[PDB]
């Protein structure tokens, strides 16, 4: 599509938090053993319950936020602020949420999408990888690129305004979010602060990779992904420079690899 | 000084929250009524309790430290696992904490100052404004640019390496430090997830504004901060595009005016 204001938005819980509000909710939420399904990680074994149970918990999330509005949830009510702070136009919205592949996040992240979808607002809802550990943090960023990332450079190409949601998520996770997001090309980055009840557009310079790197890191995905270290030599790349910033790694002892992630920020520009 | 291996952290409470666990800390803080101290708001009254009280609450949170360890506050345990982490010695790092102008904050400033000091480790506490409201927040973001990364900035010009601790303090500010401070030349961000105990280094790419942009507001800045329609027109400079990014404002009746935090911005790329 063309000419929409597409909003990215991480999922987090806060939606099933909100929920044990609603006595109905409590008492089947209790029958079932969830009292703290909004912090359940990953490797639980009460995430089964959720997804054993997900159509029954799905229809009832949604009769909580059609009942309580926006506050139900950081997203809905970030989202609804925004839309109004910038003036976008249902018609005109296309809500893109991501969550993680686990069963609590991805009903939050359901039930938000329905719901938008219920009150006229396109809405998509995307699945990535879970991080839990340093070791595949990295390939924790390396899908954030492949789906949400790259969305972000298909948007832009169809000549649509991309305004990335900074509020829900977990801290690193939208550093990283705002940061690919913007050499992508994403417009403006805002945040909900809910001490102050108010919308902030972060500051959003428009960025790109520092062109001495840039051709740097070309030079190497065009040679070869690993490269000896004569061969970078006679590349003129900088190899200890590009390791300090943590952007290669020797692989011995001829050998620099160039990191996945740094290959998938390339995809960017190539 | 050259050569030093600089770390960036804001400051947040959760000393304040984690020395509760201290009885003799607990006690104290109950006679003062500051059970809630960690999320004092900045036009509490009960601030000036801290301040009044200012030098006393210090050293029973040094004591509490001391005793604690790294794991006393998010600062302390992030930073300290990155110096194992990345092999950085006592004697080659300088910490550079900023918290708000708060009394709550100040104090968790001090004090981690103030041990990092007693454990060897050269370190500077600088204030900073407190963002309270939507407008004040750009206020906030201006006096980050003057007080921290205009810092990052000479730490660099000076030959020392610059990592950036996201680990405390709020969102916001997080994400325009690492936008910021990457810009202004520091080497990695990086952040310890809690969770599985353990530092990752951030996604850190080298980068600078777009090329076409920085052109249009280094005119703009040569030419004058607030610039008519005609003269914005005959500079070639796109002030509709401008707009919609929120770097300038329509002011008067056919004037276009540089934000404040966009003036810091530009003075990474001039002198
Ligand atoms: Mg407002
Ligand atoms: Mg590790």
């Amino acid at each position: 599509f063309q000419g929409m204001e597409v909003h990215v938005c991480s999922v987090g819980t806060s939606l099933l938090k909100n929920s044990l509000d609603d006595d109905n909710v409590r008492k089947e939420i209790e029958r079932l053993g969830l009292k703290d399904w909004d912090r359940l990680k990953f490797d639980d074994d009460r995430q089964n319950r959720i997804k054993e149970n997900f159509d029954s918990l799905r229809k009832m999330l949604l009769k909580f936020i059609r009942s309580k509005g926006r506050r139900a949830s950081a997203e809905l009510d970030s989202l609804f602020s925004t839309f109004e702070k910038l003036k976008h136009n249902k018609s005109e919205i296309y809500v893109f949420l991501y969550s993680t592949n686990t069963s609590n996040s991805q009903l939050a992240g359901e039930v938000i999408r329905d719901y938008l979808i219920e009150e006229g607002i396109r809405s998509e809802l995307v699945t990535v990888k879970t991080i839990s550990s340093e070791e595949n943090f990295y390939e924790g960023i390396v899908d954030l690129f492949d789906k949400v990332i790259y969305r972000i450079l298909k948007f832009k190409e169809q000549d649509n305004e991309v305004y990335i949601n900074a509020t829900p998520g977990l801290k690193p996770e939208s550093i990283f979010l705002t940061l690919a997001g913007l050499l992508a090309g994403a417009d403006l980055i805002y945040y909900k602060y809910q001490e102050f009840n108010d919308v902030v557009i972060l500051p959003s310079p428009p960025i790109t990779i520092r062109p001495k790197y840039l051709d740097w890191l070309i030079r190497f995905a065009i040679s070869g992904y690993t490269l000896s270290e004569k061969r970078a030599e006679e590349l003129g790349i900088p190899v200890r420079l590009l390791e300090a910033k943590m952007l290669v790694e020797r692989k011995g002892e001829d050998a620099y690899r160039l990191k996945d992630w740094v290959r998938k920020l390339l995809g960017i520009y190539l």
